């Protein structure tokens, strides 16, 4: 059931490293992005997938110091304790090329790219949940962008949009409420 | 298989009205939105679901004339021929309230709302594909926004983002290529 798969995806903050088949996890991350739609099949999403030492480095050597410096002008341990982090970027070189090819609709491509980032982020999140792995989505962009690009030698054109922290589920999702259907769905014949 | 469900979703332009259980279709549309994540559980997505006479009216009485007037300053028959159209909006009143509650991060909420629209659009699209129904995603916003709001008495705060045309599959999806994995995925340990 696709709907059941959607329901199974939740924000899990308590994450560990009890992950049995990392190769299968990577395969599924790639597939979830591969089969996601993007405007004009532009495929603007880019991923940096960090585990092990690189996972430790992101949180200890980049996020923590950047955040401290930012604040001046715990939760991090929880993120570090996870198995890995998937950093989602949108390739601005491709967006700019589309804007150049289709000037009358230049305003659309950044919007559709942003939508595209949401799309691939949740498809990956849901795919991970199907494997029994939890995840949560963070936003320490744009603070960490430069340091991340330098450390992993990323193209300047990759614009960081989100960081999906993932791993084994160590405690259940919290409670979550839903709006009244009547306030968000209108059906007319 | 969640990945298989993703692969099964495609852009289908040749759509008909050979839909067996409209109530089940509506149920699934609602569920796909219900179980989609949004920042702060803000649930900013709003849907207008049109079938039958309302489907005819949208394309014949709103999109066609607006587009003509716009151009001055076929494909439409293909959209009209579908069973229905799901118009996706984002509730700007909720976005503004979040911006007010969290002023330091006011810039984030419009971005996350845009991502949210992508998220619910593709979750609905994929859910429909699981039922064997095809769909395609159009963007005649902002040209049709005012006329749509007036005809179906929608709140001013609903900002139209996309229109998912759906129905029975009358011809297969076209060919689609994929980028080289090496150009969009980096894995580091
Ligand atoms: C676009 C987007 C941005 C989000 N931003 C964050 C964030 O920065 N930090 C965080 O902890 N959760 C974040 N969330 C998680 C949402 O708060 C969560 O998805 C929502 O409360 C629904 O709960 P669920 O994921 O368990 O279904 C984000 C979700 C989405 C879709
Ligand atoms: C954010 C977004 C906007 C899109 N805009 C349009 C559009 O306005 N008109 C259209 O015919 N297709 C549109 N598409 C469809 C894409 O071109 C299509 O998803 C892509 O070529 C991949 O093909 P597939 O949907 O068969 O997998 C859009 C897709 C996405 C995700
Ligand atoms: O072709 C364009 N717009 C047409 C006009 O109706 C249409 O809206 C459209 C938009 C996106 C698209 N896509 O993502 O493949 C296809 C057609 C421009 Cl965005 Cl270049
Ligand atoms: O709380 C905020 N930011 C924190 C700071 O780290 C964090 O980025 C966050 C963002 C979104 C979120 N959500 O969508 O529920 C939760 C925490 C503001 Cl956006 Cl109000």
């Amino acid at each position: 059931s696709f709907i059941k798969s959607l329901e199974n995806r939740r924000t899990i903050y308590a994450l560990g490293r009890n992950v049995q088949d990392e190769e299968k996890v990577i395969e599924t991350i790639k597939e979830a992005v591969r089969f996601s739609p993007t405007a004009f099949n532009s495929q603007t999403g880019r991923l940096l997938i960090l585990t092990g030492d690189a996972q430790d480095k992101l949180w200890d050597e980049i996020v923590a110091p950047e955040l401290k410096a930012a604040m001046e002008a715990a939760k991090l341990d929880g993120f570090k304790a996870a198995f890995g982090t998937i950093l989602f970027f949108e390739d601005q070189a491709v967006v700019k090329n589309l804007q150049e090819q289709f000037a009358l609709y230049a305003d659309n491509f950044p919007v559709w790219s942003e939508q595209g980032s949401g799309i691939i982020s949740v498809n990956v999140w849901t795919a991970l949940a199907e494997l029994g792995l939890g995840a949560n989505l963070q936003h320490y962009n744009p603070l960490i962008d430069e340091a991340v690009a330098k450390e992993w030698n990323l193209p300047e054109s990759w614009k960081l949009r989100g960081q999906l922290v993932f791993g084994s589920i160590e405690a259940p999702a919290g409670e979550k409420t839903f709006m009244d259907d009547a306030d968000r769905f209108i059906v007319a014949k």
